[PDB]
């Protein structure tokens, strides 16, 4: 549905202007005007997710989802620019609900076994917790952090079908760098757990990147098989 | 009619450049070939809207107008520097023109439904109100200044069928700006009836300020609506 | 007769390739061409629309008087770009003698028991409304007012018998459209009306829009006796 | 015969690619194969017309011989950029066979009745004595300009048929077309009289000049007749 | 062939750059290169104007033939910082080739109908006729005052061309400058019969600036026009 | 089999592109991937030449073993910025099999009499002699040099089935150009025997630099056989 | 490899600029990161120089050796400033080696037909045998007499290369410049016979500067072949 993808991808355009119009100015007209464009973005874009989870257009959504991440960076944006409390818990909600539309994605392309959609999907779930991260350092709360903690070792868990998804059409594209994206989360998993100190930060920091180290054991082997 | 959009487009170009040639050297020969060029250039935008007008084309009308005030940009300079109270007279009335263009289109895209195109060329109208501004406080005459009186304030009317136009679509992207506008009139309203001292300036100026106030409360609700 | 209709349909392109050469140029003798071609267009199209309103063959006749609009179309940018008043006057009978074939087509089918055929038809008038509504703003004449007054309310009339097509069929289809068509007529008796302030034209409007309000309850039946 | 056509049509754009390495490089072993290709496109591209003179298809033939005269400007380029003398009298002789192949193709529509066909051709021979007018200019010479001037005015006897071709079916598309040419030629017997001097030219150039403002008449009427 | 271009305009910047090495150094093994690297620029410059003459592609002659009088520009300071006789006499045929070159030019845009391209054309031929004069100047001979006398009296002829060209299409744009350009002659005119004293160079003189106080006639109306 | 073709040239695009992942960053891990998918691309890259090979679709093939040779040059790149020796010697032995498939390649069109297809073929061939001519003057083996000199001398024995096939056609398109590669190769065997002094490839480059120059005189015939 | 371009040509800014930091300060720890800093330079910009030897980008290289000169111009002033007997031999290695990419270079496009591209680097070789000769008078040293003179007059074999690569395209550019380095040589055989006196070194003086006395005759027709 290319009508609703550029209309929707054009919202992106005009806010993202009307941000430097903004920080030219600092009119909260402006960005008032931002809170209500990019969120109803999220109600058409989501749309574009259902009716091309109808069909089976995997790469629709690819190119949808990943907008829908680029709100949460202007939403955030704003609320940095302005301070209020609940443009945070707008972005956070608009940010949590990313992960979901993300899972939502992944189980898509196994019944299609088109790998290397997913790929690109997971690693937009990834900076949703380096997104949430900087929000919790400006709160300080540990409310979103255990919102990142449960988002990212969840996002973990979904390489592993990946890897699954991959070992069935022996693919070793999508297969390596689902590896690499779980040391890209040990940085985060490290990060957090630096600061809160929870050894269970560090638990689930240790086993997630000593995952990795033996999740590459069942690559290690496709490189040798087609190469 | 994208060949007559660069030509047209192509002769500002000239013209403008020809400005720069005469800021060097003063030559009015150079200043009579701009009183030539952007003048028969109404002649052939205004086409560029006609048939553009037939076949439902609006984006092509918003690139268009908006060119047509860049000749009473170019066209005021000439005035300005010449000193010809006729090229006053000869803006003048291209500016005032531009009015009805400017009307002309904003009727059309209701039937298009694209509300959009609308509000950056109501803006158009907006800036001829403070073009015609600089044109009465040459002058000193208030001809002028009630024909910048009568645009604005029946341009103000149009924000309510923009207003109107958008809650048709519920869309907050013109909704929002549109009021905004309105404040951006009432500067003019002011700034003109703190010089004449018409206090039916400042009766429409007060109505005007007070509508906006008014306005936006329908706009509140549409905040609350999709977001 | 489909050699005629390729013939007449190829005529088109050329002289709408033509009008391209003379935006580029502007030389009239291209011009002159078109005032040739098109208007030669009418001869053959109106005797495709005979010859098939004999065999009973309706979409022929959909697909040609289509055309027909086509020129009306570019007869008017050439007066447009040239100026003349007559062309205007060319244009206008061509376009004033479309509604007579739009309605001699639309009794046609009533026989034949096919509304579907209709319908696009009917809005073909309704462009024709639109169209000398911009021909008449650019003279300015309130004949040509009243000939899009005379052609759209008798416009409006031949729903009626298209609603009446429908409710024998009981077919939705062309029925809720049916309806849509006086709103996307009001628009234009609205418009007209605005301008030439013409209560008549206000009381022709207002029992139009009104009529549409009390039609749809026609179909709001319809809506639930088949689904 | 589309085989040999897209064959032949083929051959071009890999010359004219190979002209542009040449273009970058300099090299004349590029060039030499220039000769070899497009002057066998000749040899094919006549056979084309041959087998399509025999049935009656016309418009694979003016697909064709347009194809021819962008070989002689492929060759022309090739001796302004080499500056072989002989390069010129190989694109000459091929320019002048051009000649007769459209000659050839003139008088095959009238047995059709096609005369949409002969104009588009009839135009490629008008090219060539610009084509030669160029070869003229560098050589110097009076022959090519003879044969230029001999080619032309042959050309010009050839409208004729066409305005006369027309008259039997009446048609005004070709008709008004087929005087301008010779407007569009009367540029060239001015150009080459400009420079030769010779009051012949100046003869054949005033009543070529002279016919079209007579042929014109006749088709002032046709102008009356249909429209 | 922008290959070809780019490659002229590439030899301008580096013996252009190569007289800046000399200026600092003062080596003539600097300046023999220059008198090859720009001499055969016109080779080859000569031949884009060749190969664009047939196509009809003028914009890119216009950007080719200023090219070569900036070679003018380049070896005339040669001759000037070396004194030697034949560098004169080279840049002086060089320079005299470039008015047919623009003579060249002027009568292939009619053909095209595309005035703008002559008129900065036109000015080119100009600077060369200031361009002899300061070479007469040097070598104080009648010979290339001369040359330059019939340079620029027949470049003052080509406006006629001009100013008919622009009358068919009506466009004022090119049709006032050309009337300045022949005041911008009249200085010439003037200069050089202040000099030689010869009272033809001034009846030259008179005749040509009485001929754009009559010129400009035939433009007052066309002020009328259009505008 | 173009969903084969465009999911093989997919894989080219996205290695190509994590290649410059690995130049602003430098890891390995980017690199290994590169390994994997390129030498993954030579297992469905070949089978797209064996599947393509059946029904005769030769430009299927050089289309394909173009996109082998694109490969080629990117393991190269990688064993540049890695040093690894194996790297080379995948690269090698990768490369070295694209000789076999090009030569598989050229026997294909004789029975299907098409030659072109060929001589962009064998180009590629050349290549590869001078792309692990590279790869030689780095390890400074004679193994490699060796391997190049087998290739392209062998490579050089093919032109003569290729000039034997066009002579069959009497076609001189890739008559001559088939010359020109043998001095295009001549280069080559100049510079691997200016460097190792083995004056068998001083032998080995005289008969092949000699051939050229006998072999053209079959083709000096064929430029006066149809031209 | 633009990314690899800017990166290297980032390193010598910094570099360069803690260069001027020591001659502030005079700390060898700023002194020994140059020599890790631009050592690592060599790594990285001979990588450049493969890639780009690969695809045949030959720009890039003479952007790229050009650098590692400029390293060799730094890690000599390292040398002076701290008088480390190993820094020369450093230096020496990477000064020596610049000789083989430069050689590298030059055989490269002639197989591209570029010669400008060579003629800028050969002269960065004429630099450094300048180069070595003020290092050779700082160790007083023989053996880099010698590295010096087998440099050169190998140098100067290459010309006659670039001068057998001009006479194939005629190009009079890189003719005459060619000629002129061996002069611009003849003060290095000169210098360095003066001092050591070995007759050996004056004979190979002799014979290079009677060289380009022969060889500037090829040129000599050369500049009156095209000038």
């Amino acid at each position: 549905a290319e009508e609703l993808l550029k209309r929707v991808e054009k919202l992106v355009k005009e806010a993202e202007e009307l941000l430097r119009q903004a920080m030219k100015k600092g009119s909260e007209e402006l960005l008032e005007v931002a809170l209500v464009v990019a969120q109803m973005a999220a109600r058409e874009a989501k749309k574009v997710l259902t009716m091309a989870e109808v069909e089976g257009d995997p790469e629709v959504a690819l190119r949808a989802v990943e907008l829908v991440v680029r709100v949460a960076e202007l939403l955030l944006r704003i609320a940095l620019v302005s301070g209020s409390e609940e443009a945070l818990e707008r972005a956070l909600r608009v940010a949590e609900e990313a992960a979901r539309l993300a899972k939502r994605v992944l189980e898509l392309a196994e019944s299609q076994g088109d790998p290397e959609v997913a790929l690109r999907a997971v690693e937009l779930v990834v900076r949703v917790a380096e997104l949430l991260l900087l929000i919790a350092k400006v709160s300080g709360s540990e409310e979103a952090l255990e919102r990142a903690l449960r988002v990212a070792e969840e996002a973990a868990r979904l390489a592993k079908r990946v890897l699954e998804l991959a070992e069935k059409q022996g693919d070793p594209a999508v297969a390596i760098l689902a590896v690499m994206l779980v040391k890209r989360v040990a940085e985060l998993l490290e990060n957090i757990a630096r600061e809160s100190g929870s050894e269970e930060a560090k638990e689930r920091a240790e086993r997630v990147r000593e995952e990795a180290r033996e999740l590459q054991e069942r690559v290690k082997e496709l490189k040798e098989r087609a190469g």
